[PDB]
């Protein structure tokens, strides 16, 4: 890909942070911690899950970032509508305002419904994610395989300003401990 000229410097929204999210001070990495961060409650934090919201808001033109994943058992990671639902259960999909993939369990599978089987040879330490407003697409790309494609989602449906989207997972097992961060341009 030749993405990389289209590159945004993303910083994460502490106010959309759920409440066990430690956010570093340059607002460019975040981790799960082991107790609620002493945090009072607002409409914007999602409550179910170690979910947290880029601070940027893209309505056209095309947008490139890269997040390192090294040493994670389990994320999701792409881009949502700014008026996502934030309380309660649901599914990431993009019936629901969400364009991501994850990993789970040993596999990697795209969010849609019902989710997509990934092909990666070379399990990624960093993801570089597209989008391209105009054009309905939202693409993943491999950067520790020479950039190869993980997935593309076309004809998206947007419906509204569209936010970077982040899962840092539970951490249930001890070996997730690790965070996400935004990688330099
Ligand atoms: C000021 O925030 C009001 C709230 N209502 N539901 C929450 N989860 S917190």
């Amino acid at each position: 890909h030749h993405h990389h000229h289209h590159m945004v410097h993303i910083t994460l929204d502490r106010n959309t942070a759920n409440s066990w999210l430690i956010i570093s001070k340059d607002r460019r990495q975040v981790r799960m911690g082991d107790t609620h961060q002493n945090v009072s409650d607002n409409k914007e934090r999602f409550s179910n899950y170690p979910m947290v919201l880029g601070a940027q808001r893209f309505s056209s033109g095309k947008m490139y970032w890269e997040v390192d994943v090294t040493q994670k058992e389990a994320w999701d990671l792409g881009v949502c509508r700014d008026s996502v639902q934030r309380k309660g259960q649901f599914s990431l999909s993009p019936e629901n305002g969400f364009w991501t993939i994850w990993l789970w369990q040993d596999s990697y599978e795209a969010g849609t419904s019902p989710q997509t089987t990934l092909h990666i040879q070379v399990p990624p330490c960093q993801i570089g994610i597209f989008v391209d407003y105009e054009a309905g697409v939202v693409s993943f790309y491999n950067i520790t395989d020479h950039g190869s494609l993980i997935y593309t989602f076309s004809e998206c449906v947007f419906a509204g300003p569209l936010r970077p989207f982040f899962n840092v997972g539970f951490n249930y097992s001890g070996g997730n401990a690790a965070p996400l961060k935004l990688c330099p341009l």
